[PDB]
């Protein structure tokens, strides 16, 4: 039985306020100057989504019009005053996608028209137009039959450049530890493991190398679903040894105070946490999440958010649309969340999909197209670990802090605990893996 307060579900044990961990005398921060600035976020800024879709439009047409390969763009709406006999580029939005024996079937939509576009079995562009997501912005090269066919003969991405100048080196060596998925509030959430990680944060390592590390550690990103939440999916009662919101923010806060202050905390929300019921989301709900707020050394950032550190942008976003690329693309799948995680950057937008479990605001302006290439992107949500690297671009999942559920394990969701990305800031690059789950 949930309850509500103002018309949102805030309840239906210990709150950490015992816990203190004091930082290691033994070992000395490395004096680095905190070069840190939120470069990104939300709060900066007839049909419900006739704005978004312009905006969506706008935006990842500019990004397809900056490779030099798209030239002789032409607008849909003006196909047939166009001879069969001119190669032309169209750029629209996937309004539909359908496959057949002899190929690939697109409805590609411009502000000038809608058009049926044909792509033949084995295009060499055949293996990425099988991939992408609809309602994403491509471009087409080919010609008009005149019958209401595009006859494709190269399909493209708004993708990440090639080649990118490199970026100047550091006067010292400073790290980013990555983090997600806390679940605070579950009964599966890594109790020992977690405050065993807030001990090596705080120079309680057993070895030189740890030592190194943590001496240089000044930045933490904390990529959504901080705490369980209420009401997040039937039986959640079942699972929850914290059945109240309130109570589950401020158990949270208590062990993120044993954070040391030479480090600066970076807190995203997530599908669970008390936050928008749709993305993106701008932050928390102060009402319910008031102790986070109230950390010396934290910083709220939006759902998504880009985080530059030392020159380095590292987007944040707590993963929604991994889900939509697993269902979507057949092979692509969790165990392996870095490829999921490849295609939305070379769609340059992190959930272009609609109807899913993921529910998009019909906001003003597409806030969820990746208009910057960033060095860095972190999410989190599908609880597994992964990395990897496309055209100079760290991917990682943040995996989770929570053991695997119920519900998890009857929708086949196999979880990677306490496993934690480290991060050198210089290279935008994750250096090692911190295996806390031996507490699990
Ligand atoms: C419990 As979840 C899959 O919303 O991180
Ligand atoms: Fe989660
Ligand atoms: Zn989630």
């Amino acid at each position: 039985v949930v309850l509500d307060k103002y018309g949102y579900p805030i309840l239906y044990y210990s709150k950490y306020e015992d816990v203190v961990i004091e930082w290691n005398p033994s070992v000395t921060p490395v004096q680095i100057e905190k070069n840190y600035e939120v470069k990104f976020d939300v709060r900066q800024v007839v049909e419900a989504y006739a704005s978004l879709f312009k905006s969506r439009l706008s935006k990842l047409k500019r990004i397809l019009r900056e490779n030099p390969e798209i030239s002789n763009v032409v607008d849909i709406g003006k196909l047939n005053y166009v001879s069969g006999d001119e190669e032309v580029t169209i750029i629209g939005l996937v309004n539909s996608k359908r496959e057949t024996n002899r190929g690939l079937i697109f409805e590609v939509e411009d502000k000038t028209g809608i058009v049926k576009v044909f792509l033949p079995k084995d295009s060499e562009d055949y293996r990425e137009a099988f991939k992408v997501l609809p309602d994403a912005v491509v471009a087409f090269k080919g010609f008009y039959s005149k019958k209401g066919i595009f006859f494709a003969n190269k399909f493209y991405l708004p993708d990440v450049p090639l080649y990118r100048k490199q970026k100047p080196p550091l006067e010292e060596k400073v790290y980013a530890i990555l983090i997600s998925d806390i679940h605070v509030g579950s009964r599966e959430f890594c109790e020992k493991a977690f405050l065993k990680f807030l001990e090596w944060l705080n120079g309680h390592v057993e070895s030189k190398e740890e030592e190194e590390i943590v001496s240089r550690v000044k930045y933490l990103i904390i990529a959504g679903d901080v705490v369980d939440g209420i009401g997040i999916y039937p039986g959640q009662y079942s699972d929850l040894v914290i059945p109240d919101i309130f109570d589950q923010y401020e158990a949270l806060a208590n062990l993120l105070a044993n954070v040391p202050e030479h480090i600066t905390m970076f807190i995203g929300p997530g599908n669970a946490d008390a936050a928008r019921p749709a993305i993106p989301q701008p932050e928390f709900y102060k009402e319910y999440a008031k102790p986070i707020y109230k950390l010396k050394n934290a910083i709220i950032i939006s759902n998504p958010a880009v985080i530059r550190l030392h020159g380095r942008d590292f987007l944040i976003a707590h993963g929604r649309g991994i889900e939509d690329v697993v269902s979507f693309v057949p092979g692509l799948t969790h165990h392996k969340p870095g490829l999921p995680m490849v295609e939305l950057l070379k769609m340059r937008h992190l959930a272009p999909t609609f109807g899913g479990k993921v529910p998009i605001a019909p906001d003003p302006e597409d806030l969820l197209v990746i208009e910057e290439v960033p060095d860095l992107v972190q999410m989190g949500h599908v609880h597994v670990y992964d990395a990897v690297v496309y055209r100079g671009v760290q991917l990682v999942n943040s995996a989770t802090w929570q053991a695997q559920t119920e519900f998890q394990k009857m929708v086949n969701i196999v979880p990677t605990p306490a496993k934690v990305p480290v991060v050198d800031v210089e290279s935008a690059r994750v250096v090692k893996v911190l295996d806390f789950s031996g507490w699990c």
